[PDB]
């Protein structure tokens, strides 16, 4: 396809740049983010970008508010092999002289960068254009600019061992690897990037199912289709955007920020048993401290869903816990105190001694058909060897109803449980 080009050098300066020593916090701050912070350095590219996308909704925002149209909303950017440059533009609301005089993740720039140069216009009307200027150490300049286009312009003059970030197919690594789901059209070099829709974002109402489909084929890197669809939104305990998938298949979640990516394989965020899981969760709450606030709110909420799930639908629900009831053992057995271990229990399915055999239910409905109050279980190798156990017999007219484990790990975790909720559990045979 033929190429879109809206990066020239438009830009001149007239008069002499007045030159500003910044604030004595802010250098330290600037080279905390150019020297000490970020582990990666290719995510400059990541956080520009990020900028880009914000003026550009405020933009979008403000034209829709006003009635007024739209105009080319885009991102782009281009490398420079001899200059030894990386540009990116976008055509967003710009910037007053007053907030250049005064996104920070703009300076992580100077991670790469020897020399940075900006040319911004405000999309105010009648604002004027503006170059900036820095070596990122304590002294930068502004000049009046001419021709500079509505919105911003950020050109980087990279360092030495940084100018890798020069060939377009490295930026175009970077740009794939954090940017597929940007919400404004990408441009490297003139050619378009991404294609992905963050649908995490929309309404759950909106989306349907080739859409979830399609994501979940992307994020599980997976054929089949989700077996299970949870789209979480949230915004009191913490910001959650969020959807997760159970796979057709038997036997991970990345993690975004503002459509951005932060960790594809996130594996914290999630308890271990959950870890059967896919799909993506975008917190703005994010840079192990608060992950764990994060994962816990998503614990409960998916066992709330699982549950909600056996209540929607029973036998599909069967069918998952035979292909992942795995998971649950594990994590009740894992869990560290009571209150967890009871909740990931509110999962289980076991036949009873009352129901046909196939029928299944969970430790809660065994307790409403009871008598107030004890538990009774009893691993045998299948239902008639059990309901012909005398110790089941035992429990004929004392008028009782005992639950059936087939398995020895069903009767471990029942045995682990010790107990659950104001009755507790015991087999048969004692
Ligand atoms: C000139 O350099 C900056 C200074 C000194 C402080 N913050 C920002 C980030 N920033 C603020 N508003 C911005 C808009 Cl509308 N757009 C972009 N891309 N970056 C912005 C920039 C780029």
């Amino acid at each position: 396809e033929p190429l879109h080009s809206i990066i020239s050098s438009t830009e001149s300066v007239q008069g002499s740049t007045s030159k500003h020593e910044f604030q004595a916090e802010t250098k330290k701050l600037l080279d905390i983010v150019a020297r000490s912070l970020y582990s990666e350095k290719e995510v400059f590219i990541r956080e520009l970008i990020s900028n880009a996308s914000d003026a550009l909704e405020k933009l979008r925002h403000k034209l829709v508010s006003d009635g007024q149209a739209l105009p080319e909303m885009e991102i782009h950017l281009q490398t420079n092999a001899e200059k030894g440059t990386i540009t990116i533009q976008d055509t967003g609301i710009g910037m007053t002289q007053e907030e250049l005089v005064s996104g920070v993740g703009f300076y992580s720039a100077f991670m790469v960068a020897d020399r940075v140069e900006v040319y911004s216009r405000s999309a105010a009307p009648g604002s004027l254009g503006y170059q900036w200027l820095s070596d990122g150490s304590g002294v930068f300049e502004i000049a009046e600019a001419s021709g500079v286009r509505t919105g911003t312009k950020i050109i980087i003059h990279l360092k030495s061992d940084c100018k890798e970030f020069s060939s377009e197919a490295r930026v175009r690594d970077v740009v794939t690897k954090y940017s597929n789901f940007v919400s404004f059209p990408l441009y490297l070099n003139g050619r378009r990037m991404n294609t992905l829709q963050a649908i995490w974002m929309m309404d759950p109402k909106d989306v349907r199912e080739w859409q979830h489909e399609e994501f979940y084929r992307y994020v599980a890197q997976a054929h089949d289709k989700p077996r299970y669809t949870l789209h979480y939104k949230t915004d009191a305990p913490l910001n959650i955007r969020s959807i997760f998938y159970v796979p057709d298949m038997k036997p991970s979640v990345a993690l975004y920020s503002r459509k951005v990516l932060i960790q594809t394989k996130a594996t914290d965020i999630l308890p271990k048993w959950l870890r059967f899981i896919r799909g993506v969760v975008d917190s703005e709450d994010i840079p192990s401290a608060l992950i764990r606030k994060l994962r816990d709110v998503l614990q409960q909420r998916l066992i709330k869903f699982f549950i909600d799930q056996s209540k929607k639908d029973a036998e599909k629900y069967a069918k998952f816990f035979e292909d992942y009831g795995l998971f649950m053992r594990e994590g009740i057995v894992t869990a560290t105190e009571q209150e967890v271990k009871e909740d990931i229990a509110k999962l289980l399915r076991y036949e009873s001694s009352a129901l046909p055999s196939g029928q299944l239910t969970s430790l809660s409905e065994y307790a409403s058909r009871m008598r107030a109050r004890n538990i009774y279980y009893l691993c045998a190798p299948n239902r008639h060897l059990a309901e012909h156990s005398p110790y089941y017999e035992a429990m004929k007219k004392k008028d009782t109803e005992v639950l059936f484990c087939f398995e020895q790990f069903d009767e471990l975790t029942l045995l682990h449980l010790r107990e659950f909720d104001k009755k507790k559990l015991i087999s048969v045979e004692t």
